[PDB]
């Protein structure tokens, strides 16, 4: 329990912003929608303010607001997320991408005001000029997931990992391996959960009124273990 699920009953407006620099490509991405932690639901729209973005758009769903996951009643004693808010939490990754290049992110998700505001710093390099990710090789679709949790004491708050399989042209598939970090922007009490992971579950699309470079995201999730 926390006082802080209690800001999710309900739909949620979202914002995200993302500052990305990859192998020194400049880009800014922006994000809105809504969240129904209640079904475990997020229905986003991101575009490009920086025109065509120089890495694929699934490179960036994971960096692009855990605490919209849907947990189980049995569930509420390890909602590490929503147990934060709505003073938020600092989320870090190292993403490792099999045979090239990482990304790191600095992000801070919290309320800003009425709304649920994910913003995001992020930093690309070692990647192949000519590899997956610069010379977009990946088919835009994303598959389900089990993003695993565990306590992190010392921290405060929680480690985090897993490793998305992203679709390759080539009919092949490529590991994006995730190291993450979520620690309490705030001062009060916050649920240090017992392992577990969630179910997660994203489709991509497009907004046929879009000219800019952008996409269309939906997520699926449920806590569970």
């Amino acid at each position: 329990m926390s006082k802080g699920e209690e800001l999710f009953t309900g739909v949620v407006p979202i914002l995200v912003e993302l500052d990305g620099d990859v192998n020194g490509h400049k880009f800014s991405v922006s994000g809105e929608g809504e969240g129904d932690a209640t079904y475990g639901k997020l229905t986003l729209k991101f575009i490009s303010t920086t025109g065509k973005l120089p890495v694929p758009w699934p490179t960036l769903v994971t960096t692009l607001v855990q605490c919209f996951s849907r947990y189980p009643d049995h569930m509420k004693r390890h909602d590490f997320f929503k147990s934060a808010m709505p003073e938020g939490y600092v989320q870090e990754r190292t993403i490792f991408f099999k045979d090239d290049g990482n990304y790191k992110t600095r992000a801070e998700v919290k309320f800003e005001g009425d709304t649920l505001v994910n913003r995001i710093e992020l930093k690309g390099i070692d990647f192949k000029e000519d590899g997956n990710i610069l010379g977009h090789k990946l088919e835009y679709n994303y598959n389900c997931h089990n993003v695993y949790i565990m306590a992190d004491k010392q921290k405060n708050g929680i480690k985090v990992n897993f490793k998305i399989r992203h679709n390759i042209e080539d009919g092949s598939v490529q590991l994006a391996d995730h190291y993450q970090q979520n620690t309490p922007i705030g001062d009060g009490p916050v649920l240090l959960p017992d392992n577990h992971y969630l179910s997660t579950c994203s489709a991509l699309s497009k907004d046929p009124n879009e000219k800019r470079d952008h996409m269309v995201l939906l997520e699926f999730v449920t806590a569970a273990g």
